[PDB]
C-alpha cells in the first residue's frame, strides 16, 4: 500500500541493509589487507616493505594498487624474491616515467 507504516519499515529495511554491506566490507577490506601485509612480509625485504607501508600512509589507492600488482608478479615466479628496496626503488621510477610521458 506505501501507507505510513510500509514506508517506515520499507526505509527501515533500507538503513539495516546499507548498515549490514558497509559492515560486511569494512571486515573484508581487513582481513584481504593482513593476508597481503602477509606475502609482503615474505615477497619483500623488510626495507622494501617499509617503504611500501610509508607509501599507503601517504597515498592509500596508489599503494593498494602497487600491493596487487607486487604479490601477482611475485606469484608470477617472473622476478626474483624477495624484492629489495633498490629494486622496489626502481620499479617505482620506472612508473613515474611513464606517467611524465603520458602527463
Ligand atoms: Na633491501
Amino acid at each position: 500500500s506505501y501507507d505510513d507504516e510500509e514506508l517506515e519499515e520499507l526505509l527501515r529495511r533500507k538503513a539495516a541493509q546499507e548498515q549490514k554491506r558497509i559492515e560486511e566490507e569494512r571486515k573484508r577490506k581487513a582481513e584481504l589487507e593482513s593476508q597481503k601485509e602477509s606475502i609482503l612480509r615474505v615477497i619483500l625485504t623488510p626495507e622494501a616493505r617499509q617503504r611500501l607501508t610509508n607509501i599507503k600512509l601517504v597515498k592509500p589507492e596508489f599503494a593498494e594498487s602497487l600491493e596487487n600488482q607486487l604479490i601477482a608478479l611475485a606469484q608470477s615466479g617472473r622476478i626474483k624474491i624477495p624484492i629489495t628496496d633498490e629494486e622496489l626503488k626502481q620499479i617505482l621510477e620506472q612508473i613515474s616515467q611513464q606517467n611524465r610521458r603520458d602527463f
